[PDB]
RNA sequence: AAACUUUCAACAACGGAUCUCUUGGUUCUCGCAUCGAUGAAGAACGCAGCGAAAUGCGAUACGUAAUGUGAAUUGCAGAAUUCCGUGAAUCAUCGAAUCUUUGAACGCACAUUGCGCCCCUUGGUAUUCCAGGGGGCAUGCCUGUUUGAGCGUCAUUU
């Protein structure tokens, strides 16, 4: 249970925050596991998903596919992953989203950034 | 006997009740003290690559600067190695600016995008005219400055 009187568990104040929050806190929001093998590597349960991290599904209709990241549609809550995609009846492929917290993140796009982001959370490369 | 009319069921018909939902209300509580002549609240007109609104903004116009974050924005399309970075973003923060015409609204007017006046600059062989760029000219009151007025009144005058 909560202590502080900051925090609000109120299921209406709640959602208005997760639906209006801006792109900022949509990264946080959009944040997802390490697979085991990466979380025996680097120590990090997880992280906020990046444009380019190799992402494999572990739920869902597309459990076990794999796949880099394409984009975070941070607008539509979503992720969206190369040749994870649907053939319309006219034969175009579009872009099928799914959130992150469904996936598991497999290779992760480090740069300057996302290295000291790891080593602030507690990871060491 | 049919058609027609009534009743019931099935399916199909505008209707949008019911059910479930809910970024909205409404009450209660706690904390705080912050509008404006340094131009407010409000109004008008404009600003997006493709748009007119309680979106945001002002000719620096869906915004500039500074800061934080750290890779987006996204309906479509795009300047660009913008990606191990003084750096994406309809991001957050926000202390620097810009802030059109107005508005208590301030040169005089205002059912007019109407008329002046004063400085400095530029152009027209120009201190006077015209034009352009910039900066100004409200009222009441206070303190001070300067210039005054009044046999209201003080120190010199046959």
């Amino acid at each position: 249970a909560k202590q502080s009187l900051d925090v609000s568990s109120d299921r209406r104040k709640a959602r208005k925050a997760y639906f209006t929050a801006p792109s900022s806190q949509r990264r946080v929001l959009l944040s997802a596991p390490l697979s085991k093998e990466l979380r025996a590597q680097y120590g990090i349960k997880a992280l906020p998903i990046r444009r380019d991290d190799e992402v494999l599904v572990v739920r869902g209709s597309k459990k076990g596919q794999e796949g880099k990241i394409s984009s975070v549609y941070r607008l539509k809550f979503a992720v969206q992953v190369d040749k994870v995609t649907k053939e319309k009846v006219n034969g175009a492929s579009v872009p099928i989203n799914l959130h992150p917290s469904k996936l598991v993140i497999t290779k992760l796009h480090l740069d300057k950034d996302r290295k000291a982001l790891i080593q602030r959370k507690g990871g060491k490369l």
